[PDB]
């Protein structure tokens, strides 16, 4: 039953309150997401504090380091959360927990560049290209978004082959599984999002 219509509009509806930041705190929580995905431990000690803070209501205590960074651009004076900004980044934080190490890590490196938007438009062509969802089949990825050389190596490579995706070098490049679809949609919303905070 899922769809594509129903994974963008929760994308979409999540990513409201991010893309009406304002550019300062927009870029300081990118930076330090980035630095983020990189350490685990910060990750999970930033979504406990968000997830409490989010839950109970109550002030929430400090931060260190890039995660402290971030909690602070989501906070009022006071120490509670402002919900509407600390909720689509718990969102985003539960999405970024389904991707592999390696693929955290690449995104990490895609942040700094323009490749993230190329990778957003790249997964977004698989998951409605490969509608209907619950069908295996192949799918072909536009030549001009692979970069110069499309094989093992290749972020965008990795990226699908960490979604359970079976890739080749020749088009069809893309084994659409089932079994793919949760990784899958959930490197979409860490795109989309990470993207959203970018603009």
């Amino acid at each position: 039953a899922a769809d594509f219509q129903g994974l963008y509009a929760e994308v979409k509806a999540c990513s409201s309150e991010l893309e009406s930041l304002e550019m300062e705190l927009r870029q300081q929580i990118l930076v330090n997401i980035g630095k983020i995905l990189q350490d685990q431990p910060s990750m999970e000690a930033l979504e406990a504090s968000l997830g409490q803070g989010l839950c109970s209501g109550g002030q929430v205590e400090p931060l260190d380091g890039p995660a402290g960074c971030i909690l602070e651009c989501l906070v009022l004076d006071s120490g509670e959360l402002v919900p509407e900004l600390a909720a689509p980044i718990f969102y985003l934080l539960g999405a970024l927990a389904v991707l592999s190490e390696t693929q955290q890590q690449l995104l990490a490196k895609a942040l700094e560049t323009t490749v993230l938007s190329k990778q957003l438009e790249l997964v977004k062509h698989v998951l409605e290209q490969s509608t209907p969802w619950q069908e295996q089949s192949s799918v072909s990825l536009p030549t001009v978004l692979l970069g110069d050389c499309w094989d093992e190596k290749n972020p965008t490579w990795v990226l699908l082959e960490e979604c359970g995706l079976r890739l080749q070098v020749e088009s069809p490049q893309v084994h659409w599984e089932p079994t793919s679809l949760i990784p899958t949609s959930a490197l979409y919303a860490s795109l989309f999002l990470l993207s959203s905070l970018g603009q």
